[PDB]
């Protein structure tokens, strides 16, 4: 009782203040499932689980009453240029469907699951023991030339050898996985879906195979290894879009050892935000460190693992929608886009800070970037664009090249918008672009070439869909990505799940059709990683 | 702009539209009868289950678990209450039958939502009274500072500064609401108090008269505020810490400048699962790094703020046990001794080594406030906190140098009065431990305090009747927190009536355990925490 007299003051929180959520349109049941399944397959992309706003404008119940039914009923329908999608004039939803949306997106944002470390050990499997592994390569594989594809829709990858052109292996993973990456020792391949599970593959195994697997959230797209020297194989990284956190885990086991959220306070307006999605993740060659991209916070975590039990993690401020990134030719400056501000942030891994930001053109989406040495300009890092077909060449030496540290000192022009991914390689006198989402059929089925020692003529078109010979679809081309001796350039061929897709491999030197890789197993092809040159960051 | 980047965003989510759950199927209810609802909630509730309802020291009251209970089920333990730590709020008849037949209906609905508090807010409520160029240069007055008492005066929203020796109030100055702690720069110029309303006041004592220099509200409720204490930082920056939102500030230490905001919400250390409430407690300034101790309640969390770079900030959690309150340092200002109350123990934070040195077991809900520090004769140097669920006193070893043996362990034990401790005292230069009892249920113990042999600890301890000796006539008269002057001859007791009854500070001549002085006055309503400036500066304790 003497605790309960402790306890028994008012809050100073006035109750006033305090509001109840309502006054939405009525709807039964049938009627709001209909519409929460239309929200999360057609909205929350751009609008956030919790609708607090990402790419799009908040569309909590404060925001949407304050519209009104027809407002909302018209917004949905027509869209805005600055990014909404018309749903009605595109005929994609029926005026019952918009009525419906319009309805919902007035009531109060229904609550996701959390996913902390019961439900993350529960999904905790190790399928081969650390001490049951192999000691040696038991197989004849050229693993530095494996290509780690993912098969999209079919929730697997597939291991592609580089030199025959043939499927060694194909894999069950976890739905549509977004990023492959290697451990330092160059035995493990990490596979991560975008419904957070893990798989972890022994290249060791005569065959390879899964030796462990985890979900470290509701939804994902990052994985990452420790990389400083003493520590191969010590640690594994994951991010999370949902809940907003990131997974430190054991590099062998995949054992969940801390679980961060990343729900803060934001870098421009300083404001609490509900939802800071965490996007992509480097590991640091300067410090025990992980260098971890929170986007709608504009923040850049160098999360130290030399002690995990008592983690120090320093907050460095950048700038708000942090998504992509890569080092530079050196490994110490990582360059990563704020692609909704039209920026690109130099974060120095060494001195650990940020050394500048750098301002571009319309949305940039570097992927990892592309680095060369300019002929007048030195050290540079590359990108090229979603908004224009522009493609920044930002210098990337402070000190042997001051006068073009840090300045968007050239550009390039590319076929137009909707550029994914740019890419070059050190032995290789080529700079590939292409446009995957770009609105024109010819434009997104082809990718333009540039010549390093000619940079001031234009690109040539290389018509990749056309040589693949696949007949009815879409065909949008993804990626190029090289191989262990950068003598050839792989293509994704991006075909719809009931169509025929391929890999397309480029003579590097000639700019000539070298293969096509064509199997029925081969559906919906994505990323494409090179196991050396994903390893060893070679861009 | 366009299409392409439409397309790019255009895919589903990996979130199952199945296992997002829409909240309701809650007695309907109307606007009055929520809002009155509402109110007896942030009112009596609130404390002890939270302001988003998943729990503190209460339960979880989200709507998960309250329909699943039931109307009539909520209805009866809302009345009856159970015998750990909820209260009888009907069998007290303390509310009405109706207004508990609401209370069961509103905690079965969607919690209503507080407003955040960020930058623009904080810049908003930020206000530089005096610049400091306009300061004065050299100390305009001659009171003698380092004697001074802070006195809060909580219900009328002011403090009293009251002159050591004379025993007369200097200055009464309008502050935030019911004034939680009081704390001095390192430079011993500036007085900083907080609200728990979160509205800070920084004092200059050396101004003609002690006036306010600056002003700011760090959330819509707080409890604590610091001032950097390492070499080379003498008053450069201010933290405070706040229960709603789960956060803390850190702003300039000579203008009040807001300049970094931080949440708490995160991962707790037990069961290692999300909370949206965890609300800061404890903050120590370090005498051993450019850093901020700051302790993180609910997720029973030890930050390590370091304010180097206060713009690119690097923060170390170190995991403790959940519940995290008060504290203060060992005799040697190495070691912070901080206790985490629910779960019965007390964590050791080493702020040099920069780690957890131990969790002690001790009593039932352990409240030490900052604590006392004493050398005991067979064991070496000691730390004790009293408690509230019992009557013990623990006395915790804390050297490892000399004492290893004894280092981290409950090495022994003293008996007080009762449950209802809140604050034990002791100095330096005294031989007393003095320790009170103030939410004791029994009126003559929690009118009075138990003091200690410090040469003789084997003997039983002697009533000092402090409310009997005020000479008040009615009212509770809840006698707490000891507090010693700067000579540590004098040991201030406040004996807290009602805001309508009359109050006083006792003051008792620890060299003879004899009354020395009583002060009254009709400005001092409801005093509570009393501050010596040398004292509170220089962690004497
Ligand atoms: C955060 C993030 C990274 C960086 C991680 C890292 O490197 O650590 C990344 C990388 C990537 C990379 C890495 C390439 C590299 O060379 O590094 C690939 C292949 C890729 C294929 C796609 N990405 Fe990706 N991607 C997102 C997020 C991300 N993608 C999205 O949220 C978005 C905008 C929407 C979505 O629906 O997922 C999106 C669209 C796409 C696609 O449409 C692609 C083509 C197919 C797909 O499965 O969604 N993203
Ligand atoms: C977090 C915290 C601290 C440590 C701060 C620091 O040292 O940095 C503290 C310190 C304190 C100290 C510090 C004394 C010291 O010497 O260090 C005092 C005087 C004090 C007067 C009270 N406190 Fe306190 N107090 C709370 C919280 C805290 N109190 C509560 O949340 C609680 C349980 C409920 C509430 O109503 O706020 C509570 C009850 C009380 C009281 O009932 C007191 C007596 C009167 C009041 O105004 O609420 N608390
Ligand atoms: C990204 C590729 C989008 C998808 C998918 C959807 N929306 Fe969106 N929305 C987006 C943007 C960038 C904006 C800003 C518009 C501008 O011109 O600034 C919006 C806005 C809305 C709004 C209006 C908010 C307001 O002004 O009050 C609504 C009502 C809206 N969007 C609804 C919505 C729904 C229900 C969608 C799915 C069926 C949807 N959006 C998809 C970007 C994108
Ligand atoms: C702290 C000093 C309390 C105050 C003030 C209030 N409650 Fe509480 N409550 C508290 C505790 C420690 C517990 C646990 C009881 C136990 O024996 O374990 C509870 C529990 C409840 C519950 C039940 C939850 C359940 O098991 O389903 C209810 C319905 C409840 N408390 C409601 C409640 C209300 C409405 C109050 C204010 C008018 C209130 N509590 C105050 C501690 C404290
Ligand atoms: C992905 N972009
Ligand atoms: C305060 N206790």
């Amino acid at each position: 009782k003497a605790a309960e007299q402790y306890q028994g003051a008012a809050s100073a929180v006035d109750p006033a203040h305090v509001v109840r959520t309502n006054g939405a349109p009525d709807m039964s049941e049938s009627e709001f499932n209909e519409a929460k399944q239309i929200y999360f397959q057609r909205c929350a992309g751009c609008h956030g689980v919790l609708r607090k706003g990402a790419t799009g404008k908040p569309l909590t119940p404060d925001i949407t009453q304050q519209r009104g039914q027809q407002y909302l009923e018209a917004l949905i329908t027509y869209g805005t240029p600055l990014g909404m999608p018309n749903w009605g004039s595109s005929g994609e939803l029926s005026k019952e469907q918009i009525t419906l949306m319009a309805k919902y997106i007035q009531h109060t944002p229904p609550q996701p699951p959390e996913w902390g470390m019961p439900e993350m050990r529960e999904s905790w499997k190790v399928l081969v023991k650390p001490e049951d592994r192999p000691k040696k390569q038991l197989n004849d594989l050229d693993l530095p030339n494996l290509f780690s594809v993912t098969l999209r829709d079919a929730g697997q990858i597939a291991l592609v050898d580089g030199d025959s052109k043939k499927i060694v292996k194909v894999i069950d993973t976890g739905y549509a996985v977004h990023i492959s990456r290697m451990s330092a020792s160059g035995r493990y391949l990490l596979v991560i879906g975008r419904d957070a599970r893990i798989d972890m593959i022994d290249l060791w195994a005569k065959e390879p195979t899964k030796v462990a697997e985890i979900k470290i959230g509701i939804e994902a797209r990052s994985v990452e290894s420790s990389k400083f020297k003493g520590y191969e194989d010590r640690y594994t990284i994951a991010g999370a879009y949902w809940p907003p956190q990131f997974a430190i885990m054991d590099g062998e086991t995949l054992e969940p050892k801390q679980i961060v959220s990343t729900r803060g306070m934001t870098v421009d307006t300083q404001t609490y935000h509900p939802e800071p999605r965490v996007a992509a993740i480097i590991a640091s060659h300067e410090h025990p460190e992980f260098i971890v991209n929170v986007k709608e916070t504009g923040k850049v975590l160098l999360v130290n693992y030399k002690d995990i039990d008592n983690l120090t993690v320093t907050s460095i401020g950048a700038a708000p929608f942090l998504h992509d990134g890569g080092w530079d030719s050196s490994h110490r400056y990582f360059m990563t886009a704020a692609n909704n501000s039209n920026k690109v942030a130099v974060i120095d891994s060494k001195d650990r800070r940020l050394s500048a930001l750098v301002d571009v053109g319309k949305t940039p989406h570097p992927g990892r970037g592309a680095n060369f040495v300019h002929p007048k300009y030195g050290p540079v890092w590359s990108t090229s664009h979603l908004g224009d077909g522009s493609i920044s060449l930002i210098g990337t030496d402070p000190k042997n090249h001051p006068q073009y540290a840090w300045k968007k000192v050239a550009e390039l022009q590319g076929q137009g918008g909707g550029s994914l991914f740019i890419k070059t390689h050190p032995k290789s006198s080529h700079l590939y672009v292409d446009t995957t989402f770009n609105p024109d059929a010819r434009i997104s089925q082809s990718v333009a070439v540039f010549d390093l020692k000619n940079l001031d003529a234009k690109y040539q078109v290389l018509p990749i869909a056309e040589w693949a010979d696949l007949g009815e679809g879409a065909k949008r081309v993804v990626q190029p990505e090289y191989n262990k001796r950068g003598d050839e350039v792989w293509f994704s061929v991006w075909n719809g799940k009931n169509d025929s897709s391929a890999l397309v491999v480029v003579d590097d030197k000639t700019l000539k059709l070298k293969a096509v890789v064509k199997d029925p197993r081969l559906i919906t092809p994505t990323g494409k990683f090179n196991v050396y040159n994903t390893q060893h960051d070679v861009y």
